[PDB]
């Protein structure tokens, strides 16, 4: 089996598919950063995702980092890059750990879109690295 029409999408389509879904999910924890215009060369879909330790919510919080991602021009056929900027709590300390963890999780997730998993895994990790903090909300 496995025969059918020429499904002929492109990597930037598969990519921007995830982007549109992120704009719903987050709204403004998301920013796209693209220099893209209609009628231009393709370039990396650079985005920013603010991510936090679950529970405390959009409130005081302790640790956080922004997730910066560009994608290669072939993602998800290969793994994306991952960079963790403007960290709080983590003085570029366990940032290294999580970045390295994500840099492996990406290989496991390779074959389809992984950004949504990566963002979940960060919010696990941050909540892990977070200690003390009541709940309210």
């Amino acid at each position: 089996g496995s025969s059918g029409s020429s499904g002929m999408e492109s990597y930037s389509q598969r990519q921007d598919h995830e982007l549109q879904a992120l704009e719903a999910i987050y709204g403004s924890d998301f920013q796209d950063l693209r220099p893209d215009a209609r009628g231009r060369v393709r370039e990396p879909p650079e985005i920013n995702l603010v991510l936090y330790p679950q529970g405390l919510a959009g409130e005081e919080v302790y640790v956080q980092v922004e997730l910066r991602v560009k994608c290669p021009p072939t993602y998800p056929d290969v793994v994306p890059e991952i960079d963790l900027k403007n960290a709080k709590g983590l003085s570029n300390e366990s940032v290294n750990l999580l970045k390295s963890h994500l840099e492996e999780l990406a290989k496991k997730q390779c074959g389809e879109v992984m950004i949504f998993e990566l963002a979940h895994h960060v919010q696990s990790f941050l909540s892990e690295h977070n200690k003390s903090g009541p709940s309210s909300g």
